[PDB]
């Protein structure tokens, strides 16, 4: 219950809240989008680093940036830029580094 | 507030509660479906079904089924049955049957 886990928690929250279908909210499968498991090989959503919040896994604020970056980059990689998933994760991924980038 | 209304929110809410991710939430355009309205031409989702809802204009448990009968149909249309949408579709068909079936009491 560190003042690191209050502070990612509600920056988990307020990113997923960006996500209202739950695109974000647990892993992609082949069964979905075949081929992913080949081309994204570091799969990351927020299911994922929700559990990494509970166990404490988080040192730092950049370390819970940099999954949500990975995530982000994952869907601009995977899928077309047509897509509604790459354009969520690109509208995501702006606002969450303003949301968490040199505040206090 | 009818006992009408009242019957048919309590229906649409169990109803929505299957769908988590909100696909049959507002309608689907051809951007995320080509050719959608080529295919379907009667569409139908859970928000024109609550608007329904709020402007009072289902007159029994009938109409609200027809329109349910339809969103589902529409996907089951189509969707190809391996896809998610369907089988949500084929899910929530069902569980609408036996939610309201002729034992209603
Ligand atoms: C953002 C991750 C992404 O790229 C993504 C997410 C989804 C996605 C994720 C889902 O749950 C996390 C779901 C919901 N789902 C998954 C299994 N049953 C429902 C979904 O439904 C169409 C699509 C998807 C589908 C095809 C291609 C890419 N994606
Ligand atoms: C169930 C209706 C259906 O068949 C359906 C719904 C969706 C569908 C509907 C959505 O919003 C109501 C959404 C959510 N969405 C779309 C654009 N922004 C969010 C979705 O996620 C990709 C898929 C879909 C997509 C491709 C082919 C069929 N469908």
């Amino acid at each position: 219950s560190t003042p690191i886990q209050q502070l990612l928690e509600h920056f988990l929250r307020q990113l997923q809240r960006k996500d209202p279908h739950g695109f974000f909210a647990f892993p992609v499968t082949d069964a979905i989008a075949p081929g992913y498991s080949m081309i994204i090989k570091h799969p990351m959503d927020f299911g994922t680093m929700k559990d990494k919040i509970v166990a404490n896994e988080y040192k730092s604020v950049t370390e819970f940036k940099a999954d949500f970056k990975l995530m982000c980059d994952n869907a601009m990689t995977y899928n077309r830029p047509d897509t509604v998933y790459y354009k969520l994760a690109k509208k995501i991924l702006h606002a969450g580094f303003k949301m968490m980038s040199k505040e206090r």
